[PDB]
């Protein structure tokens, strides 16, 4: 027994950008009141991790990066009352305190407790419960789950249904929420309607799960690495189209294809281009186009405000527009009556000290989502 | 008398951009299949006519513009059926052929036969039905309405009461229900909410009006002359902040006077830096922004995509959100029963033949609405 203790166990600390992760031993402390100490099972590489390494998503450095993940309960803190130790949870990157503006909010769900517009890379109270070479480590979005262990605040970890399977269940922690709500709970896709998604990667793929069962007739895969293809027809693409095989730009292929512009179209890549030709493609008049995809950081895109005069609606969200605590719960309960599978998506699983070459997949095209077990 | 003959009567020409209007006699030629020939009663003076004088909206000159008006029809053109002569009548810049995909879709109103995106100027068919000194002169959005007759196809054109007092309601063929839908249909204010316009002329008085109506709560009025304040308070604001009288910028004047950014707000003015203060200074969460100013010609606005990732909505519109033929009779009708007053935002009545001074009177911040009667 660990309790009331400082565990010594291994977590991969990215030291600098564009640098491999370390993977080293460091020092976790025990939780403090509100904490909850947790034994990671199996975490998830997310494109946003490998932002972190590239730069594009700024974070204090070093840090433990690592979102997307599931794990047991090792220890609580004072004052922990919605989780208890051997309980399944999964840590939550947008937490929900409950008490602020938003968390009040029905819509709502970019609690004012996050630590992505302005990453502390801190617990809740400003401090860090990681020690690597006798220095400070940073936390990232609270979570930190590239680690055997990590310590989170309560408002940052759901305890999910015992039964579940973590190392399946980790993606609802973060690509296959947030795919599948932009689809069904930001973008509000409705039966009938013809769907364009901009990037088939794991959040991609998602988005087409839930533009499928929101009940879309057309739904056009959108990537420029065609081995993609296959897996997104799988998960209910009904064409795909890689803008490089045309003479016209694609948002021209994909109005004369829609016959005058899609109902509903998804960025999910990343990239200040792909967001205005998205929004683009849309039917002016009525068209929704959804940013799913983190920019650069400090980019600017460029506009015509005209795209939106005639009446189209441009949206963004974090998490897929669900409340965090109050959803997870919820959907791990949904795939556990087979509402839904995350099975398409893991493509490679690796033991977590591999965690350098499951980048590499992500880098090279080659994986959709490799999980790391612990 | 008239019926099958060619009218000869005056029209306000514009020859060139930045110039005064002139007021020339014009040949008005009788209406072709399905169209219908109006004499004009009462034609109010928008920025979207001023615009086309300055070059920020581009549109093929010489041109009659107009295009917020009542009138009674004077004859009709083979098959039309929706308006016989003597039938109190709005054109409508919006048309609404029913034909098409927007306006089968329950929630689109900007009809593809539209001449707003790419402006031809001439009637549906391609051809003008005006002539000065021999020249054609352009039509304007199919309403050319600063003329004593003016010939409309059928589908902008919508028969209205034959009690409606003429010159109160040429207002709801623009100013007034463009801002009126913008706040009730487009943004959809929420009873409780607190809302920010840009612009208090005429266009923003109508969303002040649609926001006090929907039940907001606060109504904070943004304007660069102090001299609109007043009516503003008196159609609904609760405050109205003049961003001069500042020396932190006014997107942060607003959200800390909000506690963290308005539920809702509105462009009404037609710059592409106000169109971005105006996003940044809604609620980063749940916030919707709407954008019913026109932007000048081929000019893009630079914005940081993570405005829209943290959860606002970004929407523009053209009329309100209106589908024109079925929106403008219920409206009239709804004037008609007190649901609204007209009266605030008519600050001038002159004769037709001052409508140079009539421009000279919007451009100098003095008038809200001129109203030119013929
Ligand atoms: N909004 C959120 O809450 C949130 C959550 C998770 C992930 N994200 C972001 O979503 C985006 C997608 O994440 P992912 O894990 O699915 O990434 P990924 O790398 O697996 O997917 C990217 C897909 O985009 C394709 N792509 C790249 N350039 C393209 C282009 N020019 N045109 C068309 N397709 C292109 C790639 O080939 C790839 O298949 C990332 O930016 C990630 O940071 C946001
Ligand atoms: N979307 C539509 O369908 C549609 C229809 C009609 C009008 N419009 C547009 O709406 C706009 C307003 O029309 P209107 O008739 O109400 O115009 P208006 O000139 O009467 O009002 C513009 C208001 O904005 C104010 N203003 C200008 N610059 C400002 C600034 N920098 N900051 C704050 N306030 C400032 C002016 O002082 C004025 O009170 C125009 O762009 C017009 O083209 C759009
Ligand atoms: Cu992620
Ligand atoms: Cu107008
Ligand atoms: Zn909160
Ligand atoms: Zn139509």
């Amino acid at each position: 027994s660990t309790a009331g203790k400082v565990i010594k166990c291994k977590a991969a600390v990215l030291w600098e950008e564009k640098k491999p992760f370390s993977i080293e031993e460091v020092e976790v402390a025990p939780p403090k009141a509100h904490e909850v100490r947790i034994k990671m099972v199996a975490t998830g590489i997310c494109r946003s991790d490998d932002h972190v390494v590239s730069g594009t998503l700024v974070t204090p450095l070093p840090v433990i990066a690592g979102h997307e993940a599931a794990g047991i309960v090792e220890s609580i803190g004072e004052g922990v009352t919605t989780v208890r130790p051997g309980d399944k949870v999964i840590p939550l990157f947008t937490p929900q305190c409950g008490k602020c503006r938003v968390c009040k909010h029905p819509e709502g769900n970019f609690c004012l407790k996050n630590d992505l517009s302005m990453p502390r890379g801190t617990m809740q109270d400003g401090t860090s419960r990681f020690t690597c070479r006798g220095k400070p480590i940073h936390h990232f979005l609270g979570t930190s789950t590239f680690s055997q262990y990590t310590v989170v605040d309560e408002i940052s970890v759901a305890k999910i249904d015992a039964a579940s399977p973590l190392e399946k269940v980790c993606l609802i922690g973060c690509g296959f929420s947030t795919g599948y709500g932009s689809a069904v709970k930001v973008a509000k896709v409705t039966q009938g309607s013809t769907c364009a998604v901009f990037g088939l990667g794991g959040v991609g793929l998602s988005v087409i799960m839930g533009c499928k069962a929101a009940g879309a007739a057309r739904i056009i895969g959108v990537d420029i690495n065609k081995d993609k293809f296959a897996k997104a027809k799988e998960v209910g693409a009904t064409e795909c189209v890689n803008p490089q095989d045309y003479k016209k730009p694609i948002q021209e292929v994909l109005t004369e294809m829609s016959n005058g512009g899609v109902d509903f179209s998804f960025e999910v890549i990343g990239r200040l281009d792909t967001m205005v030709t998205a929004l683009s493609c849309c039917q002016e008049a009525y068209g929704v186009s959804v940013i799913v995809g983190v920019p650069p950081d400090s980019q600017n895109l460029s506009m015509n405000p005209m795209l939106l005069l005639s009446g189209r609606t441009w949206k963004g969200a974090i998490f897929g527009g669900f409340k965090s605590k109050d959803s997870v719960p919820k959907l791990v309960a949904d795939f556990m009556a087979k509402k839904f599978a995350l099975d398409p998506l893991i493509t490679h699983v690796l033991p977590f000290e591999k965690i350098n070459e499951g980048f590499d997949l992500l880098r090279s095209g080659e994986s959709i989502r490799t999980i790391l077990t612990f």
